[PDB]
């Protein structure tokens, strides 16, 4: 049965160490969509990288220089992104702060 | 067409005003994913409903009283639902904050 609980807690949750300066929770999920917290220090990289998933981003807090297709924007808390199915994408985080990616389907690889 | 642009900037997108003390914003998506920003004041009310979309939800701020399936939770910042297709779901806002909802597929009557 593929899918999270339907309460996910955050102090119920393990934070997953992503990679210097991140780490993220899995909250709600099934095969088809998928929402994961990611909590950044400033400097921190989320490397470029290109999937078949779409994916549709929320900056809770913080400030991010991110890129899509090539193309740069700094966000900040309250603006989202949009990246079709197989774009370039990556993101800077300039001040600390989370994001919420979501995808659909679901990253199979972030609970496998 | 169907999508939203690159950006979402949030000073830029209209905010829709769905119920008393509820107003949204439609943030990134295409047909299979959509991200929504919904900003809720003290007492309001999300109607309780079913659809066949998939939802999973994260409480950016604020204090909610959530029920899917029946069972009731306080969510507070941080924490995420699930609520898999059909399920019965809603919620009261008991202090105020924002919601981001997303769904698979696109919530074809949030833009129509
Ligand atoms: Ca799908
Ligand atoms: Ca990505
Ligand atoms: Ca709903």
């Amino acid at each position: 049965k593929t899918c999270s609980k339907v309460f996910l807690l955050e102090n119920e949750i393990s934070w997953e160490q992503v990679g210097e300066g991140i780490q993220r929770q899995i909250l709600g999920y099934d095969g088809q969509l998928m929402l994961v917290k990611v909590k950044f220090q400033k400097g921190a990289i989320g490397n470029a990288h290109e999937h078949f998933h779409s994916q549709s981003t929320y900056v809770v807090s913080g400030v991010f220089e991110f890129h899509v297709n090539g193309e740069k924007k700094i966000v900040k808390a309250g603006d989202g992104i949009y990246m079709e199915p197989d774009v370039l994408h990556g993101c800077t985080c300039l001040e600390a702060g989370i994001l919420i990616d979501t995808f659909s389907p679901m990253r199979e690889d972030f609970i496998n």
